[PDB]
């Protein structure tokens, strides 16, 4: 029998997924018992997050995954893998189809919060992204048909996308603003638009930004973002900041 002694809060995922949408990101998809598979039944939640493993080991980390609004079980993560890193090989060689792993995490995913109706803005920096385009649109379909801006960041480009995505959500309805981050890096760049986070700092100097901001990526737009916040005076209420991948965010 294999190891068992305290464990509330966990699920079962079948690896049947697992494809490569990106040069450096993967859509991995498990379902293997009620929480993310079939009888976990999704309905749109606010970014659905929880604590997992590669193969269930104890050295990885945590990751808000996404279904969609559809009872059944259906979890989708974007994890930022290199080729010859430390996850994309161990992912391909101890992530396969042919395994079992448990997802372990009743938690949520707080980076964006819309207040009803008011002017928001959430720069999610990567493609880890996948949660906070669910919940964003949630938000829209909900009852935010009002304001709604997003800002999605990363590198280059060329090794990412999803920019026709929320440009169409842009298009779509909804006075919705989409911000295009990314100068001339690579995949290595903490912040969105070439420069040190410089214009959201002008940003709140000027209007646009405050009563609602939220932050998905790197620990730099909680710790640069929050400094322009502090430093000039943009007082917020309903700002919230959260840390998810490498580089990408302000
Ligand atoms: C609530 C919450 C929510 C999330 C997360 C945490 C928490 C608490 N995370 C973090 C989570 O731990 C996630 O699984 C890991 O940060 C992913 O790192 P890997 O372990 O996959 O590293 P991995 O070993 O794969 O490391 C990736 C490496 O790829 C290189 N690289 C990155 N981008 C590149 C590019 N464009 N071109 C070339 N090389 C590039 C870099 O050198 C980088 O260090 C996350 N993580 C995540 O990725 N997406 C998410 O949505 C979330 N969400």
């Amino acid at each position: 029998c294999r190891i068992s002694f305290g464990e509330v809060g966990s699920f079962e995922a079948e690896v049947v997924g697992l494809n490569w949408v990106s040069s450096n990101t993967v859509q991995f998809l498990l379902q293997k018992r009620p929480d993310e598979c079939g009888n976990r039944g999704v309905k749109f939640e606010p970014g659905q997050f929880m604590d997992l493993t590669i193969p269930g080991t104890d050295v990885s980390r945590s990751y808000s995954p996404a279904n969609l609004p559809n009872p059944e079980g259906r979890l989708e993560f974007l994890i930022r893998v290199l080729p010859e890193g430390r996850f994309s090989d161990y992912l391909r060689n101890d992530a396969r189809v042919g395994q079992v792993l448990s997802v372990k995490g009743p938690l949520g995913v707080f980076g964006l919060k819309e207040r009803g109706m008011a002017p928001r803005y959430f720069v999610a920096g990567g493609t880890g992204l996948a949660p906070v385009v669910s919940m964003v649109r949630q938000m829209q379909e909900w009852t935010a048909p009002n304001e709604t801006r997003i800002y999605f960041g990363v590198n280059t480009e060329p090794e990412l996308f999803y920019i026709d995505e929320l440009k169409s959500l842009e298009r779509s309805m909804r006075n919705l603003t989409v911000k295009a981050c990314v100068w001339h890096p690579s995949g290595d760049w903490e912040g969105e638009q070439g420069s040190p986070i410089d214009a959201l700092r002008e940003d709140l100097e000027s209007s646009d930004a405050n009563p609602d901001i939220y932050l998905c990526g790197p620990p730099g737009m909680i710790d640069a973002a929050c400094e322009l916040v502090r430093s000039r005076g943009i007082p917020g209420e309903q700002v919230f900041f959260e840390k998810f991948l490498p580089s990408g965010a302000a």
